[PDB]
């Protein structure tokens, strides 16, 4: 369970331990936070997709080569994020421990506070 930390669009920064394959939902809840939804999502994600900032993920794309099959995988891609590869709802991850990347939702916050 590492951190990660989400920049703003003003400028800001938040810092929330995000989880494995675990939405900001899960962070929501630990925040005793105004969130809607209402989804536990999961607890045993493994081997989950890959989710980082849109600044790498023109990186990513571009030192990996999409095949037939991968680049199809785009077609059917519908809702996700031009961040989110091979994903489907956006769901953070540890791969991103220690490293920076904007947030899924469209939220946004500088206030600081000590949730439960």
């Amino acid at each position: 369970m590492p951190l990660i930390t989400f920049i703003s669009p003003d400028g800001s920064r938040k810092t929330y331990e995000a989880y494995d394959g675990e939405t900001l939902l899960s962070l929501a809840h630990r925040n005793n936070v105004d969130l809607e939804g209402a989804c536990e999502g999961s607890l045993a994600c493994s081997t989950c997709h890959v989710i980082i900032d849109p600044s790498w993920y023109d990186i990513v794309e571009q030192h990996n080569e999409i095949s037939d099959e991968e680049n199809d995988m785009l077609d059917l891609a519908f809702g996700l994020t031009d961040t989110s590869r091979l994903g489907c709802q956006i769901i953070l991850t540890k791969e991103l421990d220690g490293l920076c990347v904007i947030l899924p939702t469209e939220t946004r916050n500088i206030s600081f506070v000590k949730n439960s």
